């Protein structure tokens, strides 16, 4: 409805991350900022919130809750609730937990009571931000003065970050990897993704940290949120599921990543390894095959295909190797069925998936929650965008932490894998802004 040209300097990411504080009608009002390749959407305030837990489904509106039992597949239950939410809003936002994908393997009985599966909400206001402009919608147009005020005074500057040590291994990651390798050697499964948490010994400013990190990470998707007691931010280069209004469904398993922008010789060496690494190539092939099979169960017959097989995508400080799998949703399926069909991401669980998920219940700190889960954006026209959450920071119940994993296979060395987790964490650890 209303628009404001984005000024000379003023980086969109910086303005978008600071918008919540000024449009937020009072308090620490919940919100979710979602970026889609340079296009930010801020969903500020909660009009209606849908909370799907392992044992209950709640709909909260203005402090009034509606509790009820749900049954069947979580995708069906969530889909029905979100479809009703979208009757009152053009877009809904939220996150889906790793645990959302365990029911399909008959492992939901292993979830403790009150395990969250999904949190989706209709916002009170939506603001879009791009390098070109700031767009306000409907009643949100009354935030024009506040936004103009912010641009007039300028956004808070970003202070220096505070370092954190990621070398300690309190959860025994190395030992857990040794256990997995043994199980794989025994033939119980081919691969499993195990992870470890790193506690941040000081409160961080999420909007500031998000902004600092966004100046060093340029993922196709990113997020910053404050929802139901959880603060989280992340940079997600992997799309676990995307459903378009026309029915096209896409998933993009990522094969591997290498640093970029360190000069010709170094960069080409890194790329050659990325495109020739037998280990990553084989695992990617297996992941692509897995995704094709999964998508085929919800697609129109003969519409599934692999587009851009093993292509390299350069994203500033890093370069990714991956593939895009595409299909057309079967007229008897739905976006939620598509999400659960590809959940949990094969790249963050294991192979066979059923065996991998089961191992994670035994060899990883559960519930994983947002980690290896997804942040989502749903549209009234049938659209769904789900970014896999891996490189992220969380704050819950007074605790702040990061989490990173590694794919474990028969030849994996616990020490090498521990080092891989350090490498991944390094995309966030140097940008933590305190307070």
């Amino acid at each position: 409805s209303s628009s404001i040209p984005m000024p000379a300097g003023v980086n969109p990411a910086d303005l978008a991350a600071e918008l919540a504080a000024v449009v937020t009608e009072s308090v620490d009002e919940d919100y979710l900022l979602y970026e889609c390749d340079g296009q930010w959407v801020l969903a500020a305030g909660v009009q209606a919130m849908v909370e799907l837990d392992s044992d209950e489904l709640r709909v909260i509106r203005d402090g009034v809750t509606r509790r009820q039992q749900w049954s069947g597949r979580p995708g069906a239950a969530l889909g029905e609730a979100v479809d009703r939410l979208l009757l009152e809003t053009d877009q809904a936002f939220g996150w889906v937990a790793f645990e959302f994908g365990v029911h399909r393997y008959g492992l939901q009985q292993r979830l403790a009571p009150h395990t969250p599966l999904a949190r989706v909400f209709s916002p009170r206001t939506r603001i879009m931000v791009s390098e070109k402009e700031i767009r306000l919608f409907d009643a949100g147009i009354r935030h024009r003065e506040a936004i103009d005020r912010l641009l007039a005074t300028g956004v808070r500057e970003v202070p220096q970050s505070r370092s954190v040590d990621v070398s300690d291994d309190p959860s025994g990651f190395r030992r857990r990897v040794a256990v997995a390798v043994d199980e794989i050697a025994a033939g119980r499964y081919h691969k499993v993704i195990l992870s470890r948490c790193v506690e941040v010994p000081f409160a961080i400013d999420f909007p500031l940290t998000y902004r600092l990190g966004r100046r060093h990470n340029t993922p196709v998707r990113s997020f910053l949120l404050q929802l139901g007691g959880i603060r989280a931010l992340g940079y997600s280069p992997e799309l676990v599921t995307a459903v378009r209004a026309d029915g096209v469904v896409i998933t993009e398993p990522l094969a591997g990543t290498r640093a970029l922008g360190r000069g010709p010789a170094i960069d080409r060496l890194a790329r050659d390894d990325l495109e020739s690494n037998s280990k990553e190539i084989v695992e990617h092939a297996i992941s692509v095959r897995s995704s094709l099979e999964e998508i085929t169960d919800i697609a129109e017959p003969g519409s599934a295909a692999v587009i851009d097989f093993m292509t390299v995508r350069e994203r500033g400080s890093v370069q990714h190797l991956g593939s895009t799998i595409r299909a057309r949703l079967d007229p008897s399926s739905d976006r939620m069925a598509a999400l659960e069909a590809l959940f949990p991401a094969v790249t963050a669980s294991g192979i066979p998936k059923a065996a991998g998920v089961e191992a994670i219940f035994r060899l990883d700190e559960c519930p994983r929650g947002l980690y290896s889960g997804a942040v989502v954006m749903l549209s009234a026209d049938g659209g769904l965008d789900a970014a896999l959450t891996l490189r992220a920071a969380y704050q819950v119940g007074g605790r702040t932490w990061l989490r990173a994993g590694a794919g474990i296979i028969e030849e994996s060395e616990p020490e090498r894998e521990f080092e891989e987790t350090c490498e991944k964490l390094s995309t966030l650890t140097p940008y933590l802004v305190a307070r």
